[PDB]
């Protein structure tokens, strides 16, 4: 049953129009300086990054999304192998099913079979912190998967609309999970779900010993809408108030700025609407270390294999198109280039006391 | 007669397109920061607040709109008994008509034979006090339905289209406020009605006592566009000036950054235009102690106690929705919370001397 | 045939479309900050104002248009007599036709028949200065209708796209007007005609004497088009070339700012693009004196004397309600009331250096 | 086969969808204050200015596009022979394939024929510097033309997605570029190809002593999309990928901004999307010392002689037009005439730190 708001989630996400409805990324207010003189050659650009103890191929990650069935077993086995086959870490999606249901296990753990190398990060939802999950429950979820580190998404939003939603986020959940990572073999990483990591939140976490963060902003994939369908689907009320929600949330590029300024020594991962190599570029430059990726990943595993092969081969070439095209030799050239941020991204950040001179010095 | 405009004013405001007609609230260039992690569980989230000597369950209230003939008090009857339910404040519409006329006085009354407990508001318009009205009729619009305090509305925008318009507002007016202010035992508000309150307006007001506001900005109903269709309707030529004028007014958020302002410890209602608990929501964090609603309230009264109830639940549960994705356990914490103003609302203030800092430290 | 072009002219400007076309008078940045408490009664307002050594009824004048021929002359007539009736002041159209040809002279002449008390105001164009009119040929003007004053056109603009243009601005032409003003017995406004005075020129024009501006902005009748539309009709290549240039000049709005600022003891009309009281007061309230209308006055009159009578009660009843609603009893409180400016204005003015403080003082 | 690419290049160009696509010049953001009173006349305007060690008619170019084969060369012909006719300097198109195939060389040698005293641009890609080119295939393409400036251009962004692209850039280039100057008895430009130079493009380029510059900037031709086209037309998966890079780029006017501020005494050709004679006023206006164009020739070149003649006739009365109009006697003038920088142009220089003052100072 909690196996079958699996089976919906993926399948709105999939087939239904929730991509970036009603909501922004901001990354059209970052512009990436072009040099007409790159100073390099395309085939010497290294996108090689370290992702934790782990290197990886490529500054992209694919972030949490599913399992505990399977038929989307078989979406995290097509989405690992490929992901093995790039050098690309990989996030499952919530293991609370296969905590909660033993059957549920395999759709998981396949992921570990076909990718023995990549980094791969577990995950649970901080909801489970306040309802009984602790240092146990964590440990099944990283040592099903041999986990290299574990996610705990932040979802309220998505709790509030919800039908069978629990919006539980006192307080005593953050205390537990900073004993939790007293005890955890693995560094935890706390990402949002669609609507962004605010400078507020990330300096709460900090203070708790969170070091790790993935921005999951709004304009990527918009879970209050995938919740307001869920809502339309069974009559329940709570439908048309989530329609006015739809454009809730920190815009990916305005999170990234806002971690990055609040903690500027953080691990971040930029994501939500990412959607190609140039938005992975523009993340890594505004301040991102990488750049996360989830739904067009599930869009073309459910293509199959070699639909997500092409994907990917996509990606790292957009990529590396911007690097060449910005003088960036490698990752850390990135991270440096010149920029030029516009618009209401602008505004964001000078309404937040985010002083535009002092943040270029900070992204480097 | 009067008693014809007024089922005239409820039955174009209920059934025309005069909602937000070429004008704006500028609610959309006030963007409330999402916390990833709230710090509390939604259920212990408290809307409470005062309103005067009363307690009321929500900051929200029902501003004055009609009564003066039965179908009228019918739904002054179903406004009522369903805020009386649910605890939230309500004004009555202008009490002129049963002033003049003592058949009309029972579709104010019924309302505190309903609603014993929850705060009513007693209305009179202001050009009435240069037009012989003092403490006596105000006193008669007191005691007539036990209110809590009397609304004062200014509508010279109104009066001006209006085709009997009554543009009346000579200073005399307000030293005779200032006179009943005295006498009375209930708080005076001044509200606007539909064209906003300006920082001019506001100490001006102060400056006579009045220490108690309701914006009442323009981007919600249009008085100048109802009166057009007035006009439009008996074929007088002041049609095509008021159309003209259609977005005349200061902005609904822009009145309640200007009131606050201005008048730091002025108790303040956000309303013209409030259409969702986002939007009392946003009022309230922008420097408002309580939101206030009218027209879609009507419109739901009109069909019926029922479809007032589900009205309300909605807005309360929006409204909890962004205390609770905000992080704010109550009403206090929401009027601190953490804001971003944008785009055209920034303009103004900026243009408007309110320096943006010691705004956020006014509003706290 | 210079008559043949002074009926085209007319006939154009009321019948093709050729108002505001790809241009911006940019009074949309200008906002009239709303009163809901005026202070002052409607029938209290009193709209009377200076023009020179009369007193006038309206801050309103009718800019010179047409002239030449009788059809046109009758047209004249028909606004010379309302405005007379309205006590605001006209100007003609150019007198040169009627230098020229004496055939011509009744149909400027007609006007002071008609309108024996308001000021008239004569016009000539500036090239015609660098052609052989002097001295004489302003007195001719002047004394052909009795002026008060005379107005002379700059039409650069014009005169380029013009088939038969004479696009001659040599710096001799104000050295000849520093004399002319020596010996003439009425004062000299300097007017645009749709592309708006600039800082350097309304500075260059004082430092030769001139006090007296009218700033004839773009966003108002287009000339570059109605030339346009005259290449067009004979195929004259030039045409193309015009329609690159249909949004060039000085919106009405900057205009204002721009001599109010640079010259700020000024006599100023604000003109181009005035086509409501609403525009005409906010004209005024920006800096200028008094506002300016030609086109829809024309269009207007060619309906009859009736429809350029209700025409003017409609301007009136407009500005006056901005007045009512800004709190300004006379036109002087009017020229201090409070504004907001937004958008490209405001960007305009901050880079031309408009100092936003110190013309805030200027305009009082 | 080079020879096809070359006459794709032309074909697409010419008769798809590609000027402009999904890009801006910023030129909008980019206004030339009129002035009512010019203080001269439109036939004293003089438009004259240096190009090199000869003097040219008009601050025009084409800039270099064609030549390889027998009807590119009859294009070549009709180009070159109406800018000798109105004395414009004239860029050929990359002569590589000239210096591979000697049966190519007659389309380039054509032009010196037919335009014996204008200035004749060479050119070669940079891509070629890192391949093998060096000072004797640099003498053979000026010696082939009898040039008076070789051209090396810039296109990393076109190699990047072109089927054939050949994206080397190595630093290497620019220590062999600095070296053929040595030996080079004319002068050497580098020239973008539609993407633009930026402020770190252009102070490399100066410190290996480049001097001289062309912007190419986006907005006009677009070559990512050429090459896009290109893709899809052999179904190169590339075309997807090109898709999203189509608004890649430094705007025209943010390049001319940005060469002129990082390096104040360069000579600098302003181009990329020249569609008008106005467009030449705003680049030359904005910091520019000549215009340049290629495109809008092309299309006119292939409608025959004639059609080309009217073309350059359009463009240089209306630069006459816009000099006209700003009071701007000759070039010079023009060069320091009042301009307004509004929007995103405006926000592209704040945040790459271009001062506005000594921006203003520095262009004059
Ligand atoms: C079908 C599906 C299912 C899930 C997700 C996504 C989708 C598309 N996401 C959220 C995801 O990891 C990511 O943070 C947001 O989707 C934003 O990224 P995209 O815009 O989708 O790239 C997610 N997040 C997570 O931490 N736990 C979960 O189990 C899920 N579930
Ligand atoms: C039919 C009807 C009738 C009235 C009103 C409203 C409507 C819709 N309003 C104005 C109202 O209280 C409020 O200030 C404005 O309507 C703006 O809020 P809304 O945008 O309607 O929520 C109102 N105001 C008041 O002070 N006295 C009055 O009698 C009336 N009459
Ligand atoms: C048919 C017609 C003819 C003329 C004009 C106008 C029209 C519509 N205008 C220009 C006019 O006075 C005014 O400056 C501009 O038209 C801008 O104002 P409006 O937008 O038309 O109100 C004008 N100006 C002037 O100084 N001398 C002239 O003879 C004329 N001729
Ligand atoms: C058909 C064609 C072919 C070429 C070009 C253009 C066109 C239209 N351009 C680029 C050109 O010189 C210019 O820099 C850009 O086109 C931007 O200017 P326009 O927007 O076209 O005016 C060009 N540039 C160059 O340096 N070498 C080349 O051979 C070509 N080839
Ligand atoms: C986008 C996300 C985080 C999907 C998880 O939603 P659920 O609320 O269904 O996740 P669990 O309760 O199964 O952890
Ligand atoms: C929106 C408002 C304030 C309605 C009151 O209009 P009226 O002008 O009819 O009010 P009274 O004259 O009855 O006070
Ligand atoms: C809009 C205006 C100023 C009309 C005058 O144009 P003309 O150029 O025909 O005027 P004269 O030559 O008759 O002065
Ligand atoms: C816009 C430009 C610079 C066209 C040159 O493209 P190519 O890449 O076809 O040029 P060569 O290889 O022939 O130099
Ligand atoms: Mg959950
Ligand atoms: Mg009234
Ligand atoms: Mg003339
Ligand atoms: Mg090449």
């Amino acid at each position: 049953d909690i196996v079958n708001r699996k089976v919906e989630h993926v399948e709105i996400a999939a087939f239904e129009n929730v991509d970036g409805l009603s909501s922004s990324t901001f990354l059209n207010d970052v512009i990436l300086v072009h040099q007409g003189f790159p100073g390099i050659s395309f085939s010497e650009i290294n996108t090689k990054t370290k992702f934790f103890r782990k290197e990886i191929s490529v500054p992209v990650m694919v972030t949490g999304m599913t399992g505990g069935r399977n038929e989307l077993g078989r979406i995290n086995k097509i989405i690992a192998e490929v992901a093995e086959k790039f050098g690309i870490p990989m996030g499952v999606g919530s293991q609370r099913v296969a905590i909660e249901k033993a059957e549920a296990r395999e759709s998981f753990a396949i992921v570990r079979k076909v990718a023995p190398t990549i980094p791969i990060i577990a995950n649970l939802g901080m909801p489970q912190l306040v309802k009984g999950y602790g240092l146990k429950e964590f440990q099944d979820a990283i040592q099903m998967i041999e986990a290299d580190a574990i996610a705990v998404h932040l979802n309220p939003a998505q709790e509030v609309f919800q039908p069978e939603g629990e919006p539980e986020y006192q307080i005593y959940a953050l205390e537990k999970l900073r004993d939790i990572s007293k005890e955890l073999s693995v560094p935890i990483i706390v990402k949002e779900s669609g609507n962004g990591i605010s400078m507020e939140t990330a300096k709460l976490l900090y203070s708790y010993g969170i070091k790790n963060f993935d921005t999951s902003g709004q304009g990527g994939t918009n879970w209050i809408a995938i919740e307001m369908i869920r809502d339309i689907r069974r009559g329940n009320w709570k439908a048309e108030s989530a329609k006015n929600f739809l454009d809730w949330g920190v815009p990916t590029a305005a999170s990234i700025m806002e971690v990055r300024y609040s903690v500027p020594d953080s691990f971040l991962v930029g994501s939500g609407g990412i959607r190609s190599g140039l938005d992975a570029a523009k993340a890594i430059a505004l301040g991102a270390d990488i750049a996360g990726m989830a739904l067009p990943v599930l869009k073309s595993a459910i293509e199959g294999k070699e639909s997500l092969e092409q994907f990917f081969r996509k990606i790292i070439f957009e990529l590396k198109a911007a690097m060449m095209l910005t003088g960036s030799k490698d990752v850390d050239a990135l991270k440096k280039t010149s920029i030029v941020i516009l618009g209401k991204l602008k505004e964001w950040a000078e309404y937040r006391g985010i002083n535009l001179s002092i943040y270029e010095k900070v992204r480097k």
